């Protein structure tokens, strides 16, 4: 569970830094 | 258990994410 | 215990998400 | 001391997430 | 580590949401 926790954080980043993107 | 309820709700937020990003695009 | 209230606090996380789903429409 | 910081960066998250909501 | 991985993520989102709070006023 721990390796699909931490690949799902990775998700959560880059969807996080999509939004910041469309954001600026 | 707990880690489980951990992975679902992480799934969920990965779900929301998504429309937030379909809703500002 | 830590893991309960990281559960917990999941689930706040997920309801404001819904919350800013929700004010974006 | 890795879950406690985990915690601890969880409620800042939930802190930023309500922050942002009464911004919108 | 996972958990040290998780710990930098959380920081990165952290990161990330104080550029959206910026950024939203």
């Amino acid at each position: 569970s721990l390796k699909w926790i931490v690949f799902l954080q990775f998700l959560i980043v880059l969807l996080l830094l999509a939004i910041v993107f469309l954001l600026r």
